[PDB]
């Protein structure tokens, strides 16, 4: 019972930390969100993830991921396409269709070859993130779980370790630029995704930790990615009728 919002939000990106492995020695960039729809309805998600990486030796490299999803009302499918340039030039595309029948998860691709895999059954984005505010409304702190987000080469189900700490609503540069929601609690929410075919040192592939307002808007992130680390900031936010 938990109605998400529809809203822009636009985040500023700033490098956190960088690794001697890395090379990195800047990242500016920006991301736009877009997420519309209702349980009725259903929910379209737009985003788009533009990353400005310096490297000391090599000319800059600017990524532009561009992501469109939808989920259905009932949550059994999910269709996804998925454009990444690299210096303005499509470098990848990954685009197809997963459905929740039988308890398994039917994954249907036409680019970038033509292919279906039959994978375990799981949840997706909305529900997944439903369920994370659920959860966190009925004072869970810590669970595991999967999902299947059709990010890289959506061909696996993830599982996803959930972290929540105590309601705070401390203001901040990002509250200003929200309007009416500035004033509402969060939860501190930090997400370890795991993959189950190899761990470094049991390590999460990917990690990130933002507050989360109880109708599905996020802020404060911060991304790692393991040798090098990115933060997000709400500079902009439309609330949508």
């Amino acid at each position: 019972a938990v109605r998400l919002v529809p809203h822009r939000a636009i985040y500023d990106l700033t490098l956190d930390r960088a690794d001697e492995k890395s090379g990195i020695s800047g990242l500016t960039g920006r991301m736009v969100y877009e997420f519309n729809g209702s349980a009725c309805e259903g929910y379209t998600t737009n985003f788009r993830f533009v990353t400005r990486v310096d490297m000391d030796e090599q000319p800059q490299r600017v990524t532009d991921q561009q992501t469109t999803t939808f989920e259905d009302a009932d949550g059994k499918d999910f269709r996804f396409v998925n454009k990444t340039f690299v210096d303005k030039e499509l470098v990848k595309e990954v685009r197809g269709d997963a459905k929740l029948e039988d308890g398994k998860t039917v994954v249907k691709l036409s680019k970038p070859k033509e292919n279906t895999l039959d994978l375990k059954g799981t949840q997706f984005p909305t529900r997944h993130m439903e369920e994370l505010i659920g959860k966190a409304e009925a004072g869970q702190k810590f669970y595991q779980t999967t999902l299947f987000d059709a990010s890289e080469d959506a061909d696996r189900v993830v599982a996803t370790t959930v972290v929540v700490g105590k309601q705070q609503a401390v203001p901040d540069d990002e509250t200003k630029v929200m309007g009416k929601f500035s004033k509402d609690q969060v939860w501190p929410v930090t997400i370890a995704y795991f993959d189950d075919k190899e761990q470094q040192d049991g390590m999460p592939i990917y990690r990130i930790n933002f507050k989360l307002y109880r109708n599905g808007i996020t802020r404060d992130m911060t991304m790692d990615y393991g040798d090098f680390s990115m933060r997000g900031k709400l500079v902009k936010l439309d609330i949508y009728d």
